[PDB]
């Protein structure tokens, strides 16, 4: 007799991450009057402080992808 | 006898990563006035400030990709 | 006898990363007046400040790409 | 005696026209495939014909404005 | 005696018109498949004809706009 | 006696057109296929024929405008 193999594996897949803000319509948002007074104040401690009318973040740590494809033949 | 391998994986695969923001709409956002008073205050640790009145920040630490293919043929 | 190997892999995938602001639209946005007034402040450690209108900051410490591809064929 | 006029009329007004497809998104619209197939068709007057998958016509003939002042002092 | 007239009508208004298709959102509109056969058909008029998947069509005619101020002061 | 005329109107309106298409996104528009097949037509009069798979079309006739003032003094 005789042997044959034909491996003929066909991939096509999509692997796809959308993350954050993806197509939106912001039609005039509108960040009020902001007004901060402070006075006599005492810190023993880090500060971090952020003031603002219109703040429009967009954060992404993640969407990350991850394809991993072994193929073993042995004859 | 013979043996004959024909050995054809083929890949067409896409690994797409769409983050941060993609096809928005900002039709005249507006941020209003920001007022910062601030008097006698006192601080002993490190300090950060951010005053603004229309941030549009985008921070993306994440969208990366990962790809592997191992291939092996043993006769 | 006989023996016969036709190692033909293909890899046509595409691997990428889209990050950031893409195709996005601005249309006049604005950033309203800032005003800060500080007087009698003590700092005893470092500081770091930052103010103005409008910001559209962008940052990626992301959306890199890795691909690995091992092809061993062995007799 | 004596005839004082001050005449100061203001106009801040604003007239505007918004006409046709504004501030919209259109994600994937898909117009499906066509077919037309016509024989022995006899025509003895104009003939006008229009074929397509996708049309996104706007058409204004509209959103003209007309703004008329007038100003007459007389002594 | 004596006379006196100080004339001062302020105008802060508006006249909009919004006419058509405004912010809206079309999410994967899809049209259908589209088949027309005709044959033999005999015409002794005029013909207009029209074949498509999809038709987005804003059609505006209105929106128009007049205003008219007549101002007079006698003495 | 005495006469006195202190005339100043102010004119900072706006007259605004905004007409066809304006600030939208079209995300991957698709037109179809579109196949026409035709045979033994006969036509006695004139043939206006248009055949597309996408029809992106924005026609403004309108969106004209018409401003006038008239001032008059008279003493």
């Amino acid at each position: 007799g005789s042997v044959q193999i034909v491996y003929k594996p066909v991939d096509l897949s999509k692997v796809t991450s959308k993350c954050g803000s993806l197509g939106n319509i912001h039609h005039k948002p509108g960040g009020g009057q902001v007004e901060v007074k402070s006075e006599k104040l005492d810190f023993k401690d880090r500060v971090q402080s952020k003031i603002g009318s219109l703040d429009n973040i967009t954060h992404v740590p993640g969407g990350g992808n991850k394809k991993i494809e072994t193929h073993k033949l042995t004859f």
